[PDB]
């Protein structure tokens, strides 16, 4: 059997699972149940001595995304959502759910000082785990390339139990606990990971969607200061889909309301203490509470009931000005979309048909934005079918007059226009970016979102050459080229630059293009962002 061992000495086993050795289920946080609910984990200092790590354990607690899928989707595209997992429940859940997994390859010795691939998965901040989007694919493609990396994974808690915000907790300085989380898992890495064979001078942290917006946090958490014990948590970044997340600070209006409805749901509504009350609570009614706020697959979408906010000390201000402001690590980094973002979430407002419906969806989704901002917007956004999103798809995928429309206007705000504005800004380190459109063609969705996850974990594809061999590269050697790809990836300085500036995949293989469309929806949007944040 594999063994490791921890940074005090102690010795663990681990599961040689043929192609790769596993060390799976490592608690790295005392369970944040009862008392601690909501608030940062606490490290675990029980000895782990001699004891096996051979089996994941749970993921945190799981909020129901309340979505239609295989009621709204033709087969093909239908069986490639399921294929890549994305906002599935993940089952067993509970609360003490705070461990770390490692995935090494075999004959890994304590010696190999081999690249760190730390991800961190997508869940929209409601679910995942890290037992899903597994990393073999990964670790087995730098293998046979040559360039051998270790991939860690880390559960971090979701929806209330995450990311509850609210004037309580802002005052007690509990916002943003998932981000906690997955902070201390990156200092267990630190500290940690030298003994199973990696090297924690070459972290390179990576994420898909929810997971890529917390990649992007972790940029400006502390203001860029990201050194722990001395030392960088991290020299470079990957971000798959997401960076800024469009929102108000934690005790903002939204966040506010959503703990309103938990605390009273809860039956907490008349505790002197209501935090006390809602530590108090068993973890059944807790879910259940929390199952009466919107899942991210129902009618609100995008406007998440639960994210990440500025809380003022970890993510101290609008995450927009914090890259305006640079105030942010100086880290290489690879950010991309895939071309279609918001066909998934567009399938949540299937009932929104006229312009005047269209109107009042986005009055109740940007509660900032004025009468003027609204019109520019739709003007930027029209309802002309070939337009929206898929993409360049002409008359086709009008699920309805306003579908292709809407899911054009949530996929730029939420990740490809967004992903934009902070290559614009972010001269922390060099840039390389990237838009797929491996998935042209396929009917209602496109290139959707988190398709990259079944190239990236699943199969092989012609995207997987830069999911795997790409990003393996840029863990390697800070540059996605020495992949040795036939088709060269230029550097990225901003959307006006001479030239293309985007890496792109096709059905077959690799080409380039431009980071330039949608000019006008980029400066309805952007002109100032924070109308339009949730
Ligand atoms: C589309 O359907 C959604 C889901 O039912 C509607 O949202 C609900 O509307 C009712 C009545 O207006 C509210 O009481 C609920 O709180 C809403 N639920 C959610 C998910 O927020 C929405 O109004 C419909 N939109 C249109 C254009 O008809």
């Amino acid at each position: 059997a594999p063994t490791a061992t921890l940074a005090n000495g102690d010795t663990i086993t681990g599961l040689n699972a043929i192609v790769n050795e596993k060390f799976l289920g490592i608690p790295f946080a005392e369970p944040p149940v009862g008392t601690l609910r909501f608030k940062p984990p606490v490290p675990y200092s029980a000895s782990l001595n001699g004891q096996q790590f051979t089996s994941y354990g749970p993921s945190c607690m799981q909020m129901n995304p309340m979505g239609s899928f295989e009621d709204t989707l033709p087969k093909n595209a239908l069986d490639l959502v399921l294929q890549s997992k994305i906002f599935q429940v993940v089952l067993p859940n509970d609360e003490d759910c705070l461990t770390i997994n490692v995935i090494r390859p075999p004959g890994t010795r304590a010696s190999a000082g081999l690249p760190v691939m730390l991800w961190i998965f997508g869940g929209g901040f409601e679910l995942g785990g890290s037992s899903l989007f597994p990393g073999d694919q990964m670790v087995a493609k730098s293998v046979l390339m040559g360039k051998p990396v270790i991939h860690v994974s880390m559960n971090y808690r979701v929806a209330s139990w995450g990311f509850l915000a609210g004037p309580d907790i802002q005052n007690e300085g509990s916002g943003n606990a998932g981000l906690h989380d997955q902070r201390l898992a990156m200092q267990w890495v630190a500290d940690n990971i030298a003994g199973f064979g990696g090297d924690p001078s070459k972290v390179t942290i990576y994420g898909e969607s929810a997971g890529s917006m917390s990649t992007f946090v972790h940029l400006v958490w502390n203001d860029g200061d990201n050194t722990y014990n001395g030392k960088p948590l991290f020299r470079a970044a990957i971000m798959q889909s997401g960076c800024m997340v469009p929102s108000d600070p934690v005790d903002g209006t939204y966040g506010t309301e959503i703990y309103n409805q938990v605390v009273a749901s809860a039956g907490c509504g008349s505790a002197s203490d209501k935090l006390a009350c809602l530590r108090g609570l068993s973890q059944d009614t807790l879910y259940q509470a929390t199952s009466d706020t919107p899942g991210v697959l129902a009618y609100p979408s995008l406007r998440l009931s639960y994210l990440p906010r500025p809380d003022g000390t970890f993510i101290t201000d609008d995450m927009y000005a914090l890259v305006r402001d640079g105030k942010y690590a100086h880290v290489p980094v690879i950010i991309g979309d895939q071309n279609d973002e918001g066909t998934l979430f567009g399938l949540s407002s299937l009932n929104v048909t006229t312009d005047a419906q269209a109107r009042a969806y986005f009055k109740q989704s940007f509660i900032h934005a004025s009468d003027a901002e609204i019109d520019t917007l739709m003007a930027a956004y029209t309802s002309d079918i070939t337009q929206g999103s898929p993409f360049d798809t002409g008359i086709f995928n009008a699920i309805t007059p306003q579908f292709k429309r809407i899911s054009a206007l949530l996929g730029d705000l939420a990740f490809t226009l967004a992903r934009r504005y902070f290559l614009n800004y972010y001269q922390g380190g060099t840039k390389y970016s990237f838009l797929s459109k491996q998935l042209s063609g396929l009917p209602v969705l496109g290139t959707f979102h988190g398709n990259d996850i079944i190239w990236q974990d699943y199969l092989v594809g012609s995207g997987s050459v830069i999911y795997n061999n790409a990003f393996i590269a840029f863990a390697n050697d800070l540059d996605p080229n020495k992949a040795g790809l036939w088709t060269n990836w230029p550097t990225y300085t901003s959307s006006s630059q001479s030239g293309n500036n985007l890496m792109q995949i096709n059905g077959l293989g690799l080409y380039t293009g431009k980071d330039n469309f949608r000019p006008d929806a980029y400066s309805a949007l952007f002109s100032n962002p924070p109308s339009f944040f949730v």
